[PDB]
């Protein structure tokens, strides 16, 4: 019926957590980040060259070994617990992740590999991979996107190698956790690690854009780094975040067996960066086959500056859909998964526009506005109407909604 999922050779029995769609599974193994002459592959290769050629360390440049072919199938221990993410944390919700079952999932971030690669004794590495998230539908969100993770560890004498009294300064102490440092980190060590992290990323961004770009650092929170930041780029008059980063939580680094090391880590969104770097308006464009988009990244070398040229934009068709919710058996993201399945890359966005409760029946009603717009052509009213009608019938069959229309 709907038991057992088979993926990349292996078999995953379904259960109460399982919520993959066939549609999302058809994207696993595509590995756009590894597809020669794809925009995302291009960014990856330029980041690789920056760390192989331009990073500089007081000892030597750390060798950043590159892992761009790790399977996206991970345990919840890799994806969450290894990163100190609490058991009650909202990032674990079934509404937000693609679970194969209670124990295996599609990784929601490339940070799901930090512990394993630290555990193998690496001091510096890059991880590049497709990641998976259940979320809303708009031009900035897609069920699969791509991240590049970097981790860089320091020994005590390496970090203090430029100073005249180095072997009396230390990495570790026992004090209190502040806005600026972890409880077991010295302020001396954190200031140097933070400086190296931000200098590295600032130079990487100048390597990718130019020297005129406006960036800012925004303090934020992650369970697996502290202090932590998001880097934001000002683009089309708006500050857009492109990465998260910070000083790695020492419990994580210690638990992987690197107890004599302090580190930084960052994770950048390749689509978010690519959309700024090349002015790409819609994330669906990374997945189309229109040569008008694809050929622009086929360049002679990975440093030939591609000057992406805008595509024509086609008119939209807007249709509403209203139904009564099942009696306490419904998630917004379930409907978005269904729209992706039926509507696919015809759908530009979905907004929940209205909700209310009916007193006589106690039923909740949702109304969603669906914006149909194709990236490659004009849609006819007719094909959209039939697709929209098919969506309504699938919604009744599969989600147990009650058509209100
Ligand atoms: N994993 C974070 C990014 C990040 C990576 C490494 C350190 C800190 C933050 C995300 O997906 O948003």
């Amino acid at each position: 019926p709907g038991s057992v999922v088979e993926l990349l050779g292996k078999s995953y029995p379904q259960d109460d957590h399982s919520n993959l769609t066939r549609k999302v599974l058809t994207r696993v193994g595509r590995n756009l980040h590894n597809q020669q002459h794809h925009a995302l592959w291009l960014i990856k290769e330029r980041v690789k060259e920056h760390f192989y050629k331009q990073y500089v360390g007081r000892f030597g440049t750390p060798l950043f070994s590159v892992y761009d072919n790790l399977s996206p199938v991970v345990t919840t221990w890799q994806n969450f617990d290894s990163l100190l993410i609490p058991a009650d944390h909202p990032s674990r919700k079934k509404g937000d992740n693609y679970y194969l079952n209670r124990t295996h999932m599609l990784r929601a971030h490339t940070s799901a590999h930090q512990w394993d690669l630290l555990h193998a004794g690496l001091d510096a590495f890059l991880v590049v991979g497709d990641v998976y998230r259940r979320d809303q539908i708009d031009s900035q969100h897609y069920p699969i996107f791509h991240q590049l993770e970097a981790v860089r560890l320091f020994s005590k004498h390496e970090l203090f190698a430029g100073i005249k009294d180095g072997e009396s300064l230390q990495l570790f102490e026992q004090s209190s956790r502040s806005a600026h440092k972890q409880e077991t980190h010295t302020m001396e060590a954190v200031k140097l690690v933070e400086f190296d992290l931000k200098q590295t990323l600032t130079r990487l961004m100048a390597h990718l854009f130019g020297d005129e770009l406006e960036i800012r650092w925004v303090d934020c929170y992650f369970p697996f780094t502290h202090p932590s930041f998001e880097m934001e780029i000002n683009f089309h008059g708006e500050w857009l975040e492109v990465l998260g980063c910070g000083v790695m939580e020492q419990q994580l680094v210690n638990s992987a067996g690197a107890q004599d090391r302090i580190g930084w880590a960052f994770g950048l969104g390749l689509e978010r960066l690519a959309m700024i770097l090349y002015d790409i308006p819609d994330i669906r464009l990374f997945w189309c086959e229109d040569e008008r988009f694809l050929k622009q990244f086929c360049v002679s070398n990975i440093n030939q500056k591609v000057k992406f040229q805008p595509l024509s934009k086609y008119p939209a068709v807007i249709n509403d859909i209203s139904f009564w919710l099942p009696s306490e058996n419904y998630a917004e993201n379930d409907f978005y998964d269904l729209v992706r399945t039926i509507g696919g890359d015809l759908v530009e966005k979905v907004d929940l526009i209205d909700k209310f409760v009916h007193p006589k029946t106690h039923k909740t009603s949702h109304c969603y506005r669906i914006t149909y717009r194709h990236m490659e052509r004009t849609l006819s009213q007719r094909e959209v109407r039939h697709i929209h009608q098919a969506l309504q019938e699938a919604a009744v069959q599969l989600l147990g909604v009650e058509g209100r229309f």
